[PDB]
């Protein structure tokens, strides 16, 4: 159970996530929620990485690797690979361990329901999605720093999908759907 999760700035990545950790019960490597704890515990690689995470920027493809490599060391990627780069150095590591990808899954969605759909967002929770009975918010979902990510990210979605594509191991999702019926085509596939 080897899978791969992409999609744009949310696309609903790691909320298809909790759901397969859930049903499946496998390890789940969020290079965004690694960061994230490194940040928060200010260490080297917290601190270099909150210049580009903030300017909404993305990490550079040789510490994000290196974190992988030695995380690495069945399974979940998410928010991984994000890059050629990041994937051509997966399947040497994945090699080296004796895995292949059984697939990769790319939660397809629209940029225009992204921008609403971060803004919106409270930690998961939406105000008008999934809304709370009763009424924090994320540091980098800002409409000014949300745009930010979308332009650097829709650049190395397509490399991306063209290489997997390719490869005969990507999956489109319909992301554009309800909660549960994105998840119930995740079943499908899984
Ligand atoms: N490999 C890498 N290389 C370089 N840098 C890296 C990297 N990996 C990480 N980084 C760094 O990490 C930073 C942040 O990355 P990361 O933390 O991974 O965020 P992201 O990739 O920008 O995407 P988000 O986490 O914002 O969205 P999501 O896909 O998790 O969707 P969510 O479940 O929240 O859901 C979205 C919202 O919509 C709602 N929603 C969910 N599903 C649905 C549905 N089906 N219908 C309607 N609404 C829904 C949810 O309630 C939620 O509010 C990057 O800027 C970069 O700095």
């Amino acid at each position: 159970m080897n899978i791969v999760l992409m999609g744009l700035p949310g696309a609903g990545k790691g909320t298809q996530a909790e759901k397969i950790v859930a049903k499946y019960g496998i390890p789940h490597i969020s290079t965004g929620d690694m960061f994230r704890a490194a940040m928060k515990e200010e260490t080297p690689l917290g601190l270099e990485a909150k210049s580009y995470i903030d300017k909404g920027e993305l990490v550079p493809d040789e510490v994000t690797i290196g974190i992988v490599r030695e995380r690495l060391s069945g399974f979940l990627l998410d928010g991984f690979p994000r890059t050629v780069a990041q994937a051509e150095a997966l399947e040497e590591i994945l090699e080296e361990m004796g895995r292949k990808l059984e697939h990769v899954i790319h939660i397809d969605v629209r940029q225009e329901e992204l921008m609403e759909r971060l803004t919106g967002r409270r930690i998961t929770y939406h105000l008008v999605f999934n809304p709370p009975k009763t009424p924090y918010q994320r540091a980098d979902d800002n409409e000014e720093t949300v745009a930010k990510r979308l332009e650097v990210n829709m650049k190395q979605m397509k490399p991306l999908l063209a290489f997997y594509d390719s490869k005969e191991v990507l999956r489109n999702v319909n992301g554009e759907q309800d909660m549960e019926k994105v998840f119930k085509d995740l079943r499908e596939l899984l």
